[PDB]
């Protein structure tokens, strides 16, 4: 920060820029900060409120605030998601550029009813992004709080507070009490402004492409293989009886199923089938008990969305796995609401490398056959990686979270956010942000008593954050044409994505990455 | 190091998320019978375990539970019997100490 | 135009300005909706417009005057084109740009 009160400290800049393999974009907000727990750190727990063995937890929860920006909409318009999508095969970010200006402080007043609010000249905020990755990281977690869809919104930055380790509703002797006060940070007055830089560590592109090909199709239609396989354990049945003969032909165009392949469909983790029409649901609640989820240290945690894998099959559309999909609200919706308040993604791109999500991996021979003894199968649900397989992360949506940290262990395998997006082992740092407390009078004779008792206030101002990402070209020969994302055409009420007579602004269904096809 | 944090709780206690679960599949019962329905929640505070999360547990392959107090075993010899291991070439080959999974 | 002036393709910019929203203080504990709640205020100041103008000089042979734009002459209530009693500007006719004459 440089010059005084009445001067702004930076300008808005939201904007984009198309150049080359590279989109720059840059957006503006305006935040406000409130104060969180009147300056206190408190331990939260389950113990309170009962809950249940699996939803115990233990933690803190701090007066300080964050800033998050961790979906797509916040940094692409409607417009630039579309050109995204359309007209490359995969894009991924390069640089990150952040700023805090035209900060401003208010304290404000109760008196019997009337709210009273004046600027607070001298008073600070304290800002200070952590670049060692010291705190828990909180950010990946898809909560709300991101910056608005919608240029022109205000929103409020939410409270950061951390979970650890815990037994029951208590704290096991490793659980651990992080201080944020015990970090450097930059100080802010009405003339300061606070500014860093980032890059983001190498990492694949997004896959914007859905393959035109299937794993089991990838053959030659004309041509026969020069490869048997066990066609036939009996002679061909004259009506009379079966009579052992083993029986080989070539893999050609007649039988694809049974023709050689040199590659298998990713892995799956299976999960209950669910459908839109009421009527063809069973009547029961399978929803938490027919669930699909895992069991991790006594506690039964959903497991959701789940590992990748196609939604439907081909001709059904109204079946979706019962925790494989992404979910989101429709504009103006409640936190508990019905199945048309909500937009659900599909993905049927992936139907061509992947499993679907509501079916069997495959199945596989359980027994030993000999002469009295006739084969047996069983189904596999749950398959692991094997080598030759071949599949595609969920895709990511406009919606959607960019990225997620990578946890620190010994060992991971093909790490990508099972929501979407970007795995990293350093992402973009946490930006934490609270109001310095001032003090109300104090009493003019010495207590050593804490204060508990401060000015209300809060501050507000604006926020911009700059990413550079980068972009794949789409090289493909196809002749036809492709599959685009298109505006509705047909006169309606109101126009899409944008504001209705009430200025609200809204979404009206989620916008997937994959339109764009290749071979595969 | 040993984690001071788990998989499941990574996430935020304090704020609310923005993906939605299937909550139930009947409606609310109000005593009389079970009305088919959809309903789907936020992620939450209240019900961590409902709540979407970008990563699974390290893989397992599992084994028998033994106590260290002899009376709460089975009576029976279920050392090599009901023991975990791996057929390779016709023999079977006990899993020790097997995959990296916690004790108890 | 059809009202009249100098058709552009490329015409001077739109400037437009806003006052920038200051919120009232937020709840202190986190909701994600919409604020709609505002300090009202407003901003007033001075703005300046300087443009340079271009001219075409009278060549005409004419010998006899020309028409020109003239003030009243006689005396009347009050004067053309200047405020009156109550400080009320107003401009008592329109003035076209056409009284020099040329050949056709
Ligand atoms: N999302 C994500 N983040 C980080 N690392 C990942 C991810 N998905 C896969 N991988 C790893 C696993 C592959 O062997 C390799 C491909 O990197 P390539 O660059 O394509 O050669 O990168």
């Amino acid at each position: 920060g440089a010059d005084g009160v009445g001067n702004a400290s930076g300008n808005w800049h939201c904007d984009s820029t198309w150049l080359g393999d590279r989109v720059i974009t840059t957006s503006t907000r305006t935040w406000a900060l409130p104060t969180y727990n009147n300056h206190l750190y408190k331990q939260i727990s389950s113990e309170t409120a009962g809950s249940t063995n699996d939803n115990t937890y233990f933690g803190y929860s701090t007066p300080w605030g964050y800033f998050d920006f961790n979906r797509f909409h916040c940094h692409f318009s409607p417009r630039d998601w579309q050109r995204l999508i359309n007209n490359n095969w995969g894009f991924r970010p390069k640089k990150l550029r952040f700023k805090l200006f035209n900060i401003q402080v208010k304290e404000v007043t109760t008196n019997d009813g009337v709210t009273t609010i004046a600027n607070n000249l001298t008073s600070t905020i304290q800002v200070f992004s952590d670049s060692e990755y010291q705190l828990p990281y909180v950010l990946g977690s898809a909560h709300q709080g991101c910056l608005p869809p919608f240029p022109a919104d205000v929103f409020m930055i939410p409270q950061y507070g951390y979970l650890t380790l815990n037994n029951g509703s208590q704290s096991v002797g490793r659980s651990s009490f992080y201080c944020l006060e015990y970090f450097p940070s930059q100080m802010l007055r009405t003339g300061n402004n606070f500014e860093f830089s980032y890059s983001f560590e190498d990492v694949p592109f997004h896959s914007s492409y859905a393959h035109s090909q299937s794993l089991d199709r990838l053959m030659n239609p004309l041509i026969d293989q020069y490869l048997y396989y066990l066609a036939r354990t009996q002679s061909n049945p004259g009506g009379t009886a079966g009579n052992r003969e083993l029986q080989f032909y070539q893999g050609g165009p007649s039988t694809m199923a049974e023709q050689a392949k040199n590659w298998l469909p990713g892995p799956c983790f299976r999960q209950q089938r669910v459908s839109k029409t009421l009527d063809q649901n069973n009547n029961s609640n399978f929803a938490w008990t027919g669930a699909t989820k895992y069991h991790l240290n006594g506690r039964n945690s959903l497991v959701n969305p789940g590992v990748a894998m196609a939604t439907h099959k081909d001709d059904e559309d109204r079946f979706f796995p019962s925790s494989g999909v992404l979910i989101f609200g429709k504009t103006g919706a409640t936190n508990k609401t019905t199945l048309e308040n909500v937009l659900m993604t599909n993905e049927e791109e992936i139907r061509p490398t992947n499993p679907v999500a509501t079916e069997e991996y495959g199945i596989v021979s359980s027994n030993l056959q000999a002469a009295n003894t006739a084969a047996q199968t069983q189904v596999v649900n749950n398959q692991g990686a094997l080598p030759g397989m071949v599949w595609q992360n969920r895709d990511v949506y406009l919606q959607g979270p960019i990225w997620a940290k990578i946890p620190h262990t010994d060992g991971n395998f093909h790490p990508s956010p099972l929501m979407g997006g970007f795995g990293l082992k350093h992402p973009p740092p946490q930006i934490l942000i609270k109001n310095t407390p001032v003090p109300a009078n104090p009493p003019e004779v010495f207590t050593p008593a804490k204060f508990a008792s401060f000015i209300t206030q809060y501050s507000t101002g604006q926020v911009s954050v700059e990413i550079e990402w980068e972009l794949q070209k789409e090289n493909s020969k196809r002749w036809n044409p492709e599959i685009q994302y298109t505006s509705n055409f047909e006169k309606q009420t109101g126009v899409d994505f944008a504001v209705d007579s009430q200025g609200v602004y809204s979404e009206p269904r989620p916008i997937g990455t994959r339109y764009l096809t290749r071979n595969l």
